[PDB]
């Protein structure tokens, strides 16, 4: 045969998923069964959206799952640089013996290079899991393979890498399935051979949907903080879509390698059960020795969350070396108990107050970079758009985030405990308060959309 | 000045190790120590455990313990050896024996066939208003005798403080005080002539309780034809309420303090200005500033009150005085040493399915004083009145115990509750709350010897605060119920 060579192409836009957690397992897992290795390629094609914070933390956040790559951005090798931003030169060359070989036309002077696609007839991809695609080529579009400022596209930079980085299997979510036919296409313009092709179903919801950090989180690290185990993480989706010989529940890596067949995978879509994941986190816990347990709590707490800060929040107001584990408490929680009726709406109507926790959680999502100073200019700006006093507009910020009326300044609080935990408080807050229906959501987030830059 | 001093100065700090190390020792020792430094003199630690059935191996490491964290430190005493050791008044018998019988040689002593309590009756004997060779033969036949010191029947004592100017006190107010008792042991009387003398103590200061005793004192040094020490009788600290300090209203221990979270630093601080002021009113100061301008006639004799609220904010300016780097280095020491986090994990892991609730289930374990109201502990099966009575007893029990072992608390609340005939988890209710501050917690009995047996007490005793406490009255039927109970040991 040949080397097997798989790969994770995380695209560093957002917070860390857990889906590419999920993927990323599945092709470590294939190769390292078949004797291969895996590699990590960033795909930061989108610059406006690619931020090298986001490459970092998706590094970290897989690191932390176990997940370990041969080569990558990090690690190095042969194949370097694997970051796609920094192939933007291999791809034009490319791209342009497209245009001489008859494959490709330009569409408006700017341009934009396309590739031609058959109009008539059918495309058969055969993928190792569902048997054989067969879509009409009438139904691809000639999509753009080099932009205007000469950048590539997902389409071109995936298949100029993959074959260059001599990826022979290639794991990836259903959703690329109607993508395929054109890197088939892309392919045979080059004269090179297709990876091997297997899409894996989507997670979803308990509700069927689609995995949406609105109904349940989706940050690997958020489950960091919230205090489940890496292995536990890597042992509940490797259950997902897969079930080990006898069914095991629970399991190692090392077991789901050795025992690895691809064509155990079903086809529907797993469920992200969070209770689920949490008992297994108990069974991870207390098969643990007590010195480890212990370890393991005093690790968590000194690197995700940072003591100095903590410390100089809470001096003013300890008087006890004693008092820090009332004042600080909340750093170290999960989700603040809280009820409706603690948002007093004394300053803010009920509906008010959703609605700037709604808005809070959005224009909070979206920041570059996880700072006090851009918390403090989001929030600023929302309380100036609207006209509300900002004590009045922080009043629900105490309650979701430290579970009291009274703590630390809210706003230092939540770069403390981080963006991830910031927006899973805050989405609970919402939920407690009976979040806004279908019809009102939607006239919100257009809102959100004519809202200021509170940044710029 | 220390130029005007005929001696090298030498001082000391005498504990009775008869419980747990109180804040007025550590009061009386800071103002020893300063008084010395202060005078190019020394500072040593004498242990006084002549009660033997009272004093408790056990208490005397916490007394040393509890004294160094505090910051005071000795040029002699029991740990560090020194030129007159041993430095336990119970090691030091046979030194004693001679000089009481030397007292009987000189005619200053007499033997009396009472025993000490058969004394006691006599000395409560009803009298009308106006008023040996026989001893020497008893006691061949070997019969037990007492050796009491001879007191003056008439005229006045002078005793010279250094602060009071002088006190006189008639000679008829003076009791023929014990000096040596049946077992041949010293009562404290003449263990502190014979040892301050040995020692070289050149001045004593010590609480004004003992002002009555100095005519005695002064006495045996003259039976001796020794020197007496200068005497400084320093206010004695009192409750906010102006009582003599009670373990009622705030803990008394020192190690309590340390438990809670207070820094030694900022405690010698607060004791440092219960009877004085520094120069310039200085209000927080560190010990060397103390001992460079310390002058003995700036303390005021009005008793000092011990305001745990103040103590509290004193020690929140020693925190804001800080570096935020320090603050963190000093939160998680004092959480490292005095709990040990593998039982906390072993018994938060039946319990805990994420790493984030370890905070929910073993915060109490680093609280000072759990947050409690009166309904917390009464939608329970027993009766308000019923809990408190568990709880003072259970107070007086735990804190009678000779080590704080997991075993020793549940053999001591297994049975108390069967002493009252209630069941075991009835009878735990009241202590969930009091320890844990929920009604659903780890076991509250590992809970209890994991934070200690400071913090277990003081716990229990705010509990009673909150639940209003007991009247006068009804706290002395339940003293004498406590006495009335076996052993559950
Ligand atoms: N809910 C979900 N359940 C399960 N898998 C899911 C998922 N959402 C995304 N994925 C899959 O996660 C992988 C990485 O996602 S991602 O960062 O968005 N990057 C990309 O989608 C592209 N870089 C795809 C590259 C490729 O695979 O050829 C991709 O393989 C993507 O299909
Ligand atoms: N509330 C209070 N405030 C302030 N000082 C107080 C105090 N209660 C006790 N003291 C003082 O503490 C010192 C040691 O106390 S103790 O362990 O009971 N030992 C004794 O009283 C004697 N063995 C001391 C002998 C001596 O000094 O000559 C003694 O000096 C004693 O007077």
């Amino acid at each position: 045969t040949r080397p097997v060579r798989t790969r994770i192409a995380p695209s560093p836009t957002g917070f860390p998923h857990v889906g590419t957690a999920y993927i990323a397992l599945f092709n470590l897992v294939f190769a390292k069964s078949m004797g291969g290795e895996f590699i990590l390629r960033i795909e930061d094609t989108d610059q406006v959206r690619s931020t090298k914070q986001s490459e970092q933390m998706i590094l970290d956040a897989l690191k932390w799952a176990g997940l370990s790559w041969a080569e990558g951005p990090d690690v190095g090798g042969p194949h370097a640089p694997y970051r796609q931003s920094e192939r933007a030169d291999i791809y034009k060359k490319y791209a342009e013996k497209l245009l001489d070989d008859g494959h490709a036309f330009r569409c408006f002077k700017p341009f934009v290079i396309r590739m031609r696609v058959p109009s008539s007839g059918v495309c058969t991809i055969k993928d190792m899991l569902r048997g054989e695609v067969v879509i009409p080529w009438e139904q691809v579009d000639m999509q753009v393979l080099l932009k205007t400022d000469g950048l590539p596209t997902y389409h071109l930079a995936n298949v100029v890498d993959d074959h260059l980085m001599q990826i022979t299997h290639v794991l990836r979510g259903e959703e690329w399935l109607p993508s395929a036919p054109k890197h088939q296409l892309l392919y045979e313009y080059f004269g090179w051979q297709m990876p091997e092709l297997c899409h894996m179903p989507l997670l979803r919801n308990p509700d069927k949907s689609k995995l949406s950090k609105r109904k349940n989180p989706t940050s690997i690290t958020y489950y960091r903080d919230a205090g489940i185990l890496p292995e536990a993480l890597m042992n509940y989706l490797g259950r997902m879509g897969y079930s080990l010989p006898n069914e095991q529940e629970k399991f190692t890596l090392d077991e789901m390698i050795q025992s690895f067949d691809i064509q155990r995978i079903s086809l529907g879509g797993p469920v992200f059960d969070i209770e689920k994941l949490y008992w297994l986190n108990g069974e991870y816990l207390r098969t643990l020795s007590v010195d480890d347990l212990k370890n393991k709590i005093l690790a968590w707490a000194s690197d995700d969350t940072k003591l100095t800060a903590i410390a100089r929040a809470i001096q003013p107001r300890i008087n006890l070396l004693s008092d820090a584990i009332n004042w600080a408490g909340f750093y170290f929680q999960n989700l603040p108990a809280i009820t409706a009726e603690d948002f007093a709406h004394k300053s803010l109507d009920n509906e008010q107050i959703l609605e700037i926790l709604y808005l809070a959680t959005w224009q909070l999502e979206n920041l570059p970079i996880w700072s006090e100073e851009n918390i403090y200019q989001t929030l600023k700006g929302l309380a100036a758009h609207f006209d509300i006093k900002l004590k009045d507009f922080m009043q629900p910020f105490f309650v979701a985030i430290a579970g009291s009326t009274s703590s630390t300044p809210v706003m230092n609080s939540m770069y403390i405990i981080g963006a991830d935990m910031t927006l899973a408080r805050l989405r609970h807050a919402c939920e407690i308060l009976g979040g806004l229906g279908k019809k009102k959501l939607k006239k919100l987030e257009e809102k959100n959309k004519s809202l200021p830059n509170f940044l710029a």
